[PDB]
């Protein structure tokens, strides 16, 4: 099985090509913020809207969200030798019919593009300036639609990154 | 709350330091490996051993195994302003009892190391041959007591990383 090797892989995968970066990520980097805000979305959404989300799905969706980039950058031999307990759970994640799942992953992934530029334009990168802009304007009329979202605006966005890092 | 600027932050945290490193990881990268691979290891020992374990605590503290790392590199603002579903998900994490996680997570951890040590003498790096047979005695050892672990061996880590990438 190819699985372990695409796992590492990924580090491989540049994003944001043809944009200058202070900091160069990779699609592992992305990976685990977007694991990350998609269970902290998830959350704020099991309060917001009196539900429970199986998070198990949920954060092994955002774990291998974007690992078809493996190939096609920014599944015949993951199956190799595979046993049944892996092959059942990777099937499910990758022919994944769940709409609720796929929304809050897709909108932990804006999150994430979002918080990108903040660190860039917070570094001093003029040339994410207009990308921080699109990226903020987007995301504010999602939270008109989604209130998990405008929370977590509230909660984290409104000072981010941190001015002064106290931990 | 911290806890976003925290998840970021992590990407500044370095690893192996005082080795040479053909490609130098930081913590974002060994979490995202660390989680993938403990869930991994978790289905093969539900089957062996013959149980179900609760995935998503098991991911979310893989997720968050080294979040301590952004103070001491490689508590008080992460609840700052956190509502309660947060906080009290943060706090099970931060104050985790299950020792089946915990043991599953180190084990996913040494996996994690031995594979960095792979790749990089797998990239000519001859400063981690010692690394590599250290790291591998020890796990050869762990396979004797942990059939799952000795499992994984067999799936993955006999030919890694791939000699050819056919995906
Ligand atoms: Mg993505
Ligand atoms: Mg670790």
């Amino acid at each position: 099985s190819s699985l372990l090797d695409i796992i590492y892989q990924l580090r491989q995968v540049p994003r944001w090509d043809g944009s200058f970066q202070f900091e160069k990520e990779d699609v592992s980097q992305h990976s685990f913020s977007v694991i990350a805000i998609s269970h902290i979305l998830c959350e704020l959404k099991e309060t917001l809207e009196g539900k429970k989300i199986n998070k198990e799905k949920l954060l092994l969706y955002a774990l291998y969200h974007d690992v078809t980039e493996v190939v096609s950058t920014h599944k015949n031999s993951l199956f190799d030798n595979l046993p049944i307990t892996l092959s059942d759970t990777l099937s499910t994640i990758l022919n994944n019919n769940d709409l609720e799942i796929q929304e809050i992953v897709e909108h932990a992934d804006h999150v994430d593009a979002y918080c990108k530029s903040c660190i860039e334009v917070h570094r001093g990168n003029k040339d994410f300036i207009s990308i921080q802009r699109s990226l903020g304007d987007k995301l504010d009329n999602l939270t008109k639609e989604y209130p998990y979202l405008k929370e977590f605006q509230n909660l984290f966005l409104k000072d981010f990154p941190l001015e002064n890092k106290n931990y």
